[PDB]
């Protein structure tokens, strides 16, 4: 066929009922992460393929960098529930990675700030119960579908995407495979 198990995608021994249609998880400590991100743009480009009516979940995942991994996650619940994602996601990648300006949660705080949200707001949701929940769900669909390795996506908790498996000699055509691919499994 032309997209056959074990080569563009993985089907899940164990399927997680009730997950989160398209599911997407990272970490902003995650090399690859970074380029699916801000070279690639993958998760912008599965979004305009995807059909009317399934959502997109994203999520961060605290086995990378430690505590301040956690620290990171706890951010990302934040940044969901203030409907920040797309005002904090660049400078944090980095903050982390490029410029390594991020090295306590002080610093992490710093980037909200100059992204424009307010200090009293983000300190408020940061220990909000809602963000508590908000981590806890993030934990769990790591859990849920074995979480060892990011960049990872699952469609409707059966697939797993496998971009090991898909030509790399352009960019374009990478990303392209991938969005498609995530299409098929999303109709199947």
């Amino acid at each position: 066929a032309q997209y056959e198990d074990g080569k563009q995608y993985t089907t899940l021994e164990k399927p997680v009922a009730g997950a989160p249609q398209v599911l997407e998880f990272f970490s902003f400590f995650c090399p690859h992460c970074y380029q699916f991100e801000e070279v690639l743009h993958i998760s912008d480009n599965v979004k305009k393929k995807l059909p009317e009516g399934v959502k997109m979940t994203k999520y961060h995942v605290n086995f990378m960098g430690g505590d301040l991994g956690k620290d990171l996650t706890q951010a990302w619940a934040v940044a969901m529930a203030l409907g920040v994602e797309d005002k904090v996601t660049v400078p944090l990648f980095e903050g982390v990675q490029k410029t390594q300006t991020i090295r306590s949660a002080s610093d992490i705080r710093d980037v909200f700030i100059n992204a424009g949200i307010k200090g009293e707001e983000y300190d408020a949701a940061w220990n909000s119960f809602v963000v508590k929940s908000l981590v806890a769900q993030q934990e769990k669909a790591a859990a849920d579908v074995q979480l060892r390795g990011v960049p990872a996506m699952f469609v409707n908790g059966k697939y797993q995407l496998n971009p090991q498996g898909m030509d790399t000699s352009n960019m374009d055509v990478f990303v392209q495979q991938y969005a498609d691919t995530v299409k098929y499994l999303s109709e199947k």
